[PDB]
């Protein structure tokens, strides 16, 4: 049997804008449920991540005033993104098209769904949700630095879309704002949102001898496959968020001409010319 996914139960009675995918944030449908299982998972990684995540992390969730206790509303913690880095975050039913997402990005919007999973499923949910897309994804945002890379991330999805290279910065976003490690002189640091907002990957990730933890290389990155439903086999460690960002500094085009006739890694190899951490 076929039943609808947790995104269509969810938006069932809703919309969003045509051409933005946008919608206003339905504060009416966060159920008691909703704001209890927010505050159970708030909890959780505030407990985890110190000494795992990096500070700025940790500084972005107090600066914005992150509800620990409820769904936060996302006119208010805007209020604040604003003023911080002329950011905001704008409510998305779920998955988007990408020239949307990317064109969100380029002009300072950060997507986030909306809705949240149910409680049976606070250990793990597959689909991105409000918890993983607002915790994980949105505190790093009021870093100016960071700010910029996710800009000009966004600003490349036109180019990448005509060469037919979105996966080749698929790759780069998953890498880096989703599973990214940074070091530092006090150890190695956790900045992915997908780690984040994880129950246990945020262990392994530095705790683990299994994972590979390799240098940040932009073309290696992009020539790197990435699984989904697994605890990544190899981490890209970077120096500084400025190192995000001067790396979207050259023209992308010849990179990903380059890239299309070549054998991708495989998300568990290493590499020849990998600096392993
Ligand atoms: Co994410």
């Amino acid at each position: 049997f076929v039943v609808p996914d947790i995104t269509t139960r969810k938006n069932v009675g809703l919309s969003h804008d045509a051409n933005d995918f946008t919608l206003p944030q339905p504060l009416d449908r966060y159920s008691a449920e909703d704001h209890a299982t927010w505050a159970t998972l708030y909890q959780r990684q505030c407990k985890l991540l110190p000494g795992r995540a990096c500070d700025e992390f940790l500084e972005g969730l107090e600066r914005l005033e992150v509800d620990a206790d409820r769904v936060p509303d996302f006119n208010k913690l805007n209020e604040k993104l604003m003023a911080a880095t002329g950011w905001k975050i704008v409510a998305v039913p779920g998955l988007i098209p990408d020239d949307v997402f990317f064109e969100h990005l380029a002009n300072r919007r950060f997507p986030v769904t909306w809705w949240l999973r149910e409680p049976h499923q606070l250990d793990y949910l597959q689909e991105p949700d409000v918890f993983h897309e607002l915790f994980g994804h949105v505190p790093l945002l009021i870093n100016p630095v960071f700010a910029d890379y996710l800009e000009a991330y966004g600003k490349g999805g036109v180019k990448a879309k005509a060469l037919g290279a979105l996966p080749m910065l698929a790759r780069l976003y998953w890498y880096t704002v989703e599973f990214g490690l940074i070091n530092t002189p006090a150890g190695m640091r956790i900045y992915g949102a997908g780690i984040l907002s994880s129950k246990s990957e945020s262990i392994y990730c530095l705790d683990s001898a299994s994972p590979n933890r390799v240098g940040f290389d932009l073309m290696r990155i992009m020539n790197t496959r990435y699984r989904i439903d697994t605890f990544q086999k190899t981490y890209f460690v970077i120096d500084s968020f400025k190192q995000l960002f001067d790396a979207t500094a050259p023209d992308f085009a010849p990179l990903y001409l380059q890239l299309a006739d070549a054998q991708p890694w495989g998300a568990g190899d290493i590499a020849p010319d990998d600096l392993v951490l």
